[PDB]
């Protein structure tokens, strides 16, 4: 690689090692909020719009309830999601704002992305164009890029987790399945249609699962649905270990040919894990109209602005039955989230 492409991410893991070594604690605290609407919500907790009530600006709150967190490795994934985020920067990266705990509950206060999650704009217009597809696949190469150089692996890649901004840019989301790995990890997590063949077979894996994970991802977003679906997790499986994929005619010649070195089912063959790395994709044919830096720098004009009235709209989120954030008079699980 150049020596400036070098530099930068030897600056970048310095910084990020500094945060690790050092995380930030306590940095608010829940009364400092005035609660909007729920944005979210899942088996674990949901996502809040909040208001921080002196300086009037918007957040993202996520509350995980600690009493829901019950296994080893739930645990040791929340853990892993704060301490990443408050030690990472990069343009694409959901940025987290504040932390802290009380007697039931954790909190990650995130900045507010208006202009709502890929999948819902991707379901109402039926399929990007693949010019429209390249712009968002470009924002994921540099993000792993990134993120594989501080020896982290992603493990979430899908379109839910991908946020548009006020400018149409990526802001990547949900950093519960990521983790520090030097060398390989063996946890089952992820979502059926995203899976790797080696997760599914509970072998030992490493960072090319995520290269896995953009083969689907630019896949879904070019075709309007993931290369392998059913009704049944089991009968997903099935499809994706079998090292068969069909691409629908519109799909350029370009396009084919990199997806199918993405999606090889023998991780030791797979784009992003040979020994030229991140730079067999960057200089693919089908990112040859890419400008890497332009993209990087936020340059290149978006292929759509998302419709929205100011920083507090949340007309792109959608509807839930609005609950309690109860706080118990006791304490619970205090030793298992002590370094939060
Ligand atoms: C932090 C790990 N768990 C909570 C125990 C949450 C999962 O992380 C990934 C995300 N999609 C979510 O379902």
């Amino acid at each position: 690689e150049q020596e400036s492409v070098k530099e930068f991410l030897a600056k970048a893991k310095e910084e990020f090692l500094k945060k690790w070594e050092s995380p930030s604690q306590n940095t608010a605290q829940l009364d400092h909020f005035d609660r909007i609407k729920t944005l979210g919500t899942g088996s674990f907790g949901r996502v809040m719009l909040v208001k921080h009530k002196e300086t009037g600006n918007h957040y993202a709150m996520k509350i995980l309830d600690k009493q829901k967190v019950v296994k080893l490795k739930q645990i040791e994934h929340t853990l892993n999601e704060k301490r990443i985020l408050q030690a990472v920067n990069f343009p694409f990266l959901v940025k987290l704002e504040f932390s802290f705990k009380d007697n039931s509950n954790l909190y990650m206060v995130m900045e507010y992305v208006p202009g709502g999650e890929m999948f819902s704009h991707l379901r109402r217009i039926g399929r990007f164009s693949e010019p429209h597809a390249r712009f968002y696949a470009a924002q994921i190469v540099l993000t792993f890029e990134y993120l594989h150089s501080l020896d982290l692996i992603y493990r979430d890649l899908k379109p839910e987790n991908l946020l548009i901004d006020q400018q149409g840019y990526i802001q990547v989301t949900d950093f519960g399945f990521a983790k520090r790995v030097k060398g390989r990890t063996w946890t089952l997590c992820g979502t059926p249609e995203y899976l790797a063949p080696e997760i599914i077979l509970s072998k030992g894996y490493n960072k090319a699962v995520d290269w896995w994970a953009l083969g689907v991802l630019i896949y879904e977003m070019a075709a309007g649905y993931p290369p392998f679906f059913a009704d049944q997790p089991i009968q997903i499986y099935e499809k994706i270990v079998s090292g068969k994929v069909r691409f629908p005619s519109h799909f350029s010649s370009d396009l084919k040919d990199l997806l199918r070195n993405l999606l090889q089912v023998d991780l030791t063959k797979r784009f992003g894990n040979l020994k030229n790395g991140v730079n067999d994709i960057k200089n693919h044919k089908w990112f040859a109209t890419t400008d890497w830096i332009a993209i990087y720098q936020r340059k290149v004009e978006a292929p759509f602005i998302p419709k929205f009235k100011g920083p507090g709209d949340t007309s792109n989120f959608d509807d839930y039955e609005e609950e309690e954030i109860r706080v118990s008079i006791n304490e619970k699980c205090g030793k298992e989230f002590t370094e939060f």
